[PDB]
DNA sequence: AAGACGTGGAC
DNA sequence: GTCCAGTCT
């Protein structure tokens, strides 16, 4: 694995190209920003976006999604698959920020991964773009981005990539440092095409050079 | 704990 | 016709 010194290189250089990497999920507050990275799980970001433009137009509150039948929100949120579970878990959170959270989205991480459908990423996806709070989403990307550049081991678990980056990160970053690890994977690192052959970091990556040779 | 969930887009 | 875009039971 790298050393530290290496990594928080590795990091240095995802900014200087990919210096506006964001949150790509359009929302107008944090209720809607909670859909939206629920829709997100094993979905694309367009795809998310061009269902949610029509769904947050008939859906506004929490009220609104548990007022219909399961069946009906079902079809308003097929196109981004995993549906029926999706729906289900939406009425079921709604229904809880009504109950336990006085109908409005808790700011706590541990309070969120609380509700049906939300995980630790969605969490933290939460938090740090919504409220500020410094968090490391781990998802597709920085996992794989993580375990190609050598951040961690191949076996380690999402939560272990979460402690290793927040150890070589301050806190202050670790937000933006997320979205251009996002950008980085996205982008550039891509699971099926990386950028290898143009890539400032080929001269220090395990996975890149290994594919390089082939 | 492995396995189901799932449509849409990129090759 | 594969492969890729987290959470739950
Ligand atoms: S060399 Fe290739 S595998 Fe390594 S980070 Fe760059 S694009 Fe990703
Ligand atoms: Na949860």
């Amino acid at each position: 694995m790298l050393t530290k010194q290496q990594i928080r290189y590795c990091l240095d250089e995802m900014a200087k190209m990919f210096p506006d990497a964001h949150c790509e999920l359009v929302h107008r507050n944090p209720f809607e920003l909670l859909i939206a990275v629920v829709l997100s799980a094993q979905c694309t970001d367009a795809l998310v976006n061009k269902v949610t433009k029509r769904l947050f137009e008939k859906y506004r509150t929490p009220h609104d999604y548990i007022a219909v039948p399961l069946e009906e929100l079902e079809q308003d949120i097929r196109s981004i698959g995993l549906y029926r579970n999706k729906a289900r878990n939406i009425q079921k959170l709604c229904a809880m920020l009504i109950d336990k959270y006085n109908g409005e989205v808790p700011r706590d991480r541990d309070e969120l991964m609380k509700l049906p459908g939300v995980g630790r990423k969605t969490a933290n996806v939460v938090v740090s773009v919504a409220f500020g709070v410094p968090a490391i989403a781990v998802d597709t990307h920085v996992e794989r981005v993580s375990k190609r550049l050598g951040f961690c081991r191949w076996d380690d678990s999402v939560l272990e990539v979460e402690k290793t980056l927040m150890k070589i990160i301050p806190k202050e970053e670790w937000s933006i440092t997320h979205h251009r690890m996002i950008f980085f994977g996205r982008y550039h690192c891509k699971a099926q095409s990386p950028q290898c052959p143009s890539c400032p970091l080929l001269h220090l990556c395990r996975e890149g050079k290994k594919r390089m040779r082939k």
